[PDB]
RNA sequence: ACGAGAACGCAGCACCAGCUGUCCAACCUGAAGAAGA
């Protein structure tokens, strides 16, 4: 209902636990643009699942 | 009827006394019980 999820807030948030996504356990997104990311992601996912 | 006869090279004596197989040294280094859609 309310999904406030807020940014920006200085470098303040850590993603710690189950559940907190596929993209807090890998670091791809952070060293390539969007389509190279999101390809290498799809092809290195689909080889999983 | 032998320069010969008889005669233990024998007796007692601890290879023994003192002395640390000791000194120094991290079983240590890195790792999300975690992710489809």
């Amino acid at each position: 209902f309310a999904l406030d999820q807020p940014s920006q807030n200085q470098g303040e948030i850590i993603y710690i636990g189950g559940g907190a996504g596929f993209v807090s356990k890998t670091l791809h997104y952070k060293s390539k643009n969007r389509d190279q990311a999101r390809n290498d992601s799809f092809d290195i996912l689909k080889q999983l699942f």
